[PDB]
């Protein structure tokens, strides 16, 4: 009664890996996240009655994010702690596992809510990240590949799309990107800001 959904990442990174720089990112990138809002909260049109999507994240990310834009908007959010707690929070769920989580909102958005869940997807930052890369439900990250070498000092933690791990993790084809995220997406390389980035899709098998 716990694990009937897949879990899904979302993350822009460089090629090196590098996800955040002094508890925020190292690029501003209005596009980049006008893309996370509408992956993170679209819901096919039908289901869309009373489905709401799951934004999972670690307390520094939740801290992260400036006071204005929390929680994230139109999404079911919670926070992992290993600490609880609050953050204080008007509705502000907090769990001190991605287990945990996922208890709590199957508790709290039952068969008889009102509300229902249709996507979970882990947000950040590199610990949950870490617990999520290695939870057995995990089968796809939604990736945006920053083509410099931004200088961070917090890192993704599995490189997933390297050759060590080429065999695990699997490219999609952009028109299935598309089609998973419910929209046309802008395909290869996007400047905003003196940088080349580009959207993916990766899936492993379950
Ligand atoms: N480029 C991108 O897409 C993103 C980048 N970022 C960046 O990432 C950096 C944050 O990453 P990081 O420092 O690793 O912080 P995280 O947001 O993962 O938070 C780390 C903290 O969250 C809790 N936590 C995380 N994982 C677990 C777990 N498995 N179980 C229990 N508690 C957990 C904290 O708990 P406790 O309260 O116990 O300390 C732990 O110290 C920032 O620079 C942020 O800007 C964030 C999101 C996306
Ligand atoms: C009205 C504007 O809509 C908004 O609400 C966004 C305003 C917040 O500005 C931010 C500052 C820092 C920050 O690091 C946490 C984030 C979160 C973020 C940004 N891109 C992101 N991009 C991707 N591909 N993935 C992410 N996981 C991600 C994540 C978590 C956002």
């Amino acid at each position: 009664m716990n694990q009937q959904k897949s879990l899904t990442l979302i993350v822009a990174l460089t090629t090196s890996y590098g996800i955040g720089r002094s508890n925020s990112l190292p690029w501003k990138l209005k596009k980049e996240i006008s893309y996370f809002k509408r992956v993170t909260s679209f819901v096919p049109t039908f289901d869309s009655f009373e489905s709401m999507n799951v934004v999972l994240m670690g307390r520094k990310t939740w801290e992260s994010i400036p006071l204005q834009f929390r929680p994230l908007k139109g999404r079911i959010n919670v926070v992992i702690t290993r600490n609880e707690s609050l953050d204080l929070g008007n509705g502000i769920h907090s769990a001190k596992s991605l287990d945990h989580a996922l208890e709590l909102l199957y508790r709290t958005y039952g068969s008889e809510s009102s509300v229902q869940i249709n996507r979970i997807f882990v947000i950040g930052g590199a610990q949950l990240y870490k617990a999520a890369m290695d939870h057995p439900k995990l089968d796809r990250i939604m990736a945006t590949i920053i083509y410099k070498d931004i200088h961070c000092d917090v890192f993704f933690p599995l490189k997933f799309r390297d050759k060590e791990w080429s065999s695990v993790w699997k490219k999609e084809k952009h028109s299935d990107l598309e089609s998973w995220v419910g929209t046309k997406v802008p395909h290869g390389k996007i400047n905003e800001d003196g940088f080349d980035y580009e959207f993916e899709m990766w899936t492993r098998d379950l």
